[PDB]
């Protein structure tokens, strides 16, 4: 049978020793994936996915690499809350050095909860980490009887057990029952094609997210390059536009060094380059396909190894 | 034939006798099959992009539309407006107008110049919806690529496709085809002439501030909007609307000192749910419910103008 | 406590007497209803959804009529089988004369499936049922948390929990762990609003559907028509167009008074009047904003009170 | 420049020197953008409405762009094609055309005629995929309000709307924004050079018939087919690919009878499973899988024209 980690991030999502106790509970809820492989368990932090800090992204990804890099360990499942599942996955995505499936696997309603999607959602996430299609893959998301890739994926509501979605492409393959069919795969460059590498790395330089909205305010930029913010992303109006007051704001912190990446508030699409603001003139960046959690993801990777604006620019019409 | 009035909040959404404003008389020329519908008056209430809109703007529109639509000559207003916050707009006139006449906003997602231009026939199906008898009481709507929303249903969730405009939670209440206007739903929520909100006598709307969430958040942006003298903060929280722990604290903080904290959430769609995560009622916020983070700002700033009181506040966004 | 009648259509969905065993099941499933109302439960039938016929419609409208007179019957729920929930439900709504609540909810996966949706869907269809803003509201469909219109619902996927949408609108309302919120309710007639009335039916005339594609055929327009059709639903291409050959073969059909209801293959929007095809001429009626299953269930009405093809198309232009 | 040919299948999508066929030059100047990108071929395969669509125009067709796409002069083929049957034919290319360069079919949802037709920005955007580097490879493509669709994934799903085009199961595979084009994600099904397809000696694709299921169904549309020498049948059953019992034992009699019954649904997404309710193995059925009943049928016809073996059949659906 193939060996796989279950490496836990907070508590159980599903209902000898694997080796955490949180994956043995998870192992007892569905005596199932026993037959599928030989699962170890490790609990890399005990937190809730709102809590998730940087320091535990690095920790997981370097954890990750390491099993990764063992030949008697075929992939890694990480059981991780809903929250901020989309940019873990992205991080490791780009961070991973591997071909090995990488598969996040989490629950909207607690296991304690009549009609858990959690137990399935672990059945079907191991299916996917063991099925030689995954390989190659990218980091991927098991929720909901779909097969997300990590760059597209969005956590788009609050309560549903379908609030995850890949609002510019879709799900890349479905797992029904344990059954695993993949359609498409990511074109865009991940793990052993990412430029990035985070071993020797401790800390992510500080990326702060800003909203807008008319009648738009200057005093956010202000306090988040005051608190030694390195990049901002402004999550703009519509094809990523800023309140006039805030652009002259936003003009004035990249002058003083902070790397300025436009986004968007909408929620889908590119926030292009060439459209209403001049980013060159400017010297802001724009974020292209990514969201402002996902892109900040991105601009933290960029920030540790560069603060060009066209180097980052090109970073984003790349990732 | 109907008298309807076209108020420009901008510019010429389609294309590059004076109904009263220069910008409606190109639109006109734009698409003369309107003029066949409707004696349309035209009037420019402001020149600016969508994302320079201010709450003065706001005031002066609504004071204006309510003006037109109490007199009898006037069936209908449509206004033009920029896309990049047509939902702000659109959701503050709908807490905001006094009769039941429909108020109808429309835009384009390409720009008139352009090739395949969608402004031009928005704008023609954008006169049928304001001048049908359906969409009287139906409360302000959007028209947008052959759909009507509902203003505090509508959302732009695409920052380019013609398509952009959306209704997350709900659905587009009814449809217009080449001018063929057909309904199949309707708010439940109380807007327009069923609303408690009267801005009739105010000068100024309270400043309420929009955080975004996300892991290894600060608390420096909270206590800025405070400085800055923030009446009001939305939370764009991480799923359920919830806040990083740090940041918590920090809006535990302004909440005491009077700053009315309500949660909402960054996902795009679905409720912040009360009696989730996060104690509300223990830490003094308020769940923003089925409404995202830019529109859970124009209640909020509308209640301030009323109350500052939690749980008033709460029953508020309960309702509307 | 609000009285309820469940009344099961087949088997269970979800994990003393109540009146039918396969409720008593269902209530030792969700003990937790029982805090709710006091549920009695019938078997109005014993199958699967796609064994469905007018005949056990006629019968569950007829018996729904009977319950919702009674005073201390306060809604009803149909616990019904997913493939055809939509065509049952959108008869009802047309059909049942009262302001009551009448919930259909059922579910995606066996009961006896880890991460079941039955029970959740089952306590959440007893408190939309129970709940004051109900009323008024027509016959609904409660599924993942969410409520759909009768006349606006569709099964639009084959497995997913979430297979339930309203295409052209959405759904009404929403009920999160059994609390229940609306937020918009339909404009098109239904219930008591309803010309239609079933008491005195016994029977539903014959109304055929044909699937269009390129290099269409005339033999399934033949072969419906000789086997008695009183209408056709045809699920053409686009906005309802047809092959040419199956059009000849649908102008003969009308002439021979066999009422020719234009629908689409498509899934979604209205099947428009005075598009490619003229309906007046040839004698076609165009089942507007409706797709083929629903259209059909509207045109078996129609056909039980008239056959003009000007009123019918006002049927059409009305529910 | 690039050479690209455009095969004209009907009329002008965009608009009311000869490129080689007069609509081809009517689209030339119906938005002269196009000529600073390429030197264009046109070329009429045949004048119809798509919805009068042949499988002898698809053979003429795919056999015309196999012996084009062997031209080195040649770098794409857009192809100019109505929407109501756009995904049948660009399925049918797809399994096909053998060439990686790009194959591109667009339309339009309004008349030229219309105003704010989208045919011309399509058109426009449509040349600048077809001469995309990173076209090459990603199959038969269509191309629609400022999105591509890959022709396995791709289906009208609305009647009307300009964003009637969509991919259910997965999603668009890029998107084109005035000329942008850039990818985010690839079939990894196979498809043009990878398919094992090959209709070069063929003249006649067999009868394959589609049924819609339904409560109260019956058994004499299958015998018709039956009857009228269908090869082989799609039925779109009930949710997961459910006939009603009457109607699955004419199936069933069809099955013995030689004619290839695959089980599709009419319900628009997901995937007609094995090991549900019907047991094929048993029944002698086909599952179509995650297709819908329309595509189903050109992959029917297809393996048709090599196999009428069941579970050659069922492997070439588990396959494309």
């Amino acid at each position: 049978k193939p060996q796989v980690t279950i490496l836990a991030t907070g508590g159980t999502i599903a209902g000898y020793s694997a080796g955490a106790v949180t994956v043995d509970k998870l192992l007892a809820a569905v005596p199932a994936i026993n037959d599928l492989a030989t699962i170890k368990g490790e609990q890399i932090s005990s937190i809730g996915s709102q809590e998730m800090t940087g320091k535990v992204w690095l920790k997981l990804a370097k954890r990750v690499n390491e099993l990764l890099a063992q030949k008697e360990t075929e992939a890694v499942i990480i059981t991780h809350g809903t929250d901020t599942m989309e940019e873990t996955a992205f991080f490791l995505n780009l961070t991973v050095k591997s071909q090995k499936p990488v598969v996040l696997v989490g629950a909207m309603r607690p296991g304690s909860s009549m009609s858990a999607d959690g137990p399935m959602n672990l059945y079907n996430a191991v299916n996917v980490a063991i099925n030689k299609a995954s390989t190659n893959k990218g980091v991927v998301i098991v929720m909901n009887d779909e097969i997300h890739a990590a760059r597209e994926a969005t956590k788009l509501n609050t309560t549903a057990v379908n609030a995850f979605a890949s609002p510019n492409t879709g799900k890349i393959g479905t797992v029904y029952y344990g059954k695993v069919e993949y359609f498409t795969q990511s074109v865009r460059p991940h793990t052993l094609a990412s430029e990035f590498d985070i071993s020797k790395i401790e800390e992510l330089p500080r990326v702060d997210i800003l909203y807008a909205h008319p009648d738009d305010t200057d005093v956010l930029v202000n306090a988040a390059l005051q608190a030694g913010a390195k990049g901002i992303i402004h999550a703009g109006m519509g094809n990523g536009n800023p309140f006039p007051l805030t652009q002259n704001a936003l003009e004035k912190a990249a002058k003083s060094g902070v790397v300025v990446a436009r986004s968007s508030r909408v929620g889908s699409g590119s926030t292009t380059q060439e459209a209403e603001v001049d980013d060159k003139k400017l010297g802001f960046v724009a974020t292209e396909s990514l969201n402002p959690q996902k892109a900040r993801v991105l601009l933290m990777l960029a920030l540790t190894k560069t603060s060009d604006r066209e180097a980052i620019q090109k970073i984003f019409s790349t990732y």
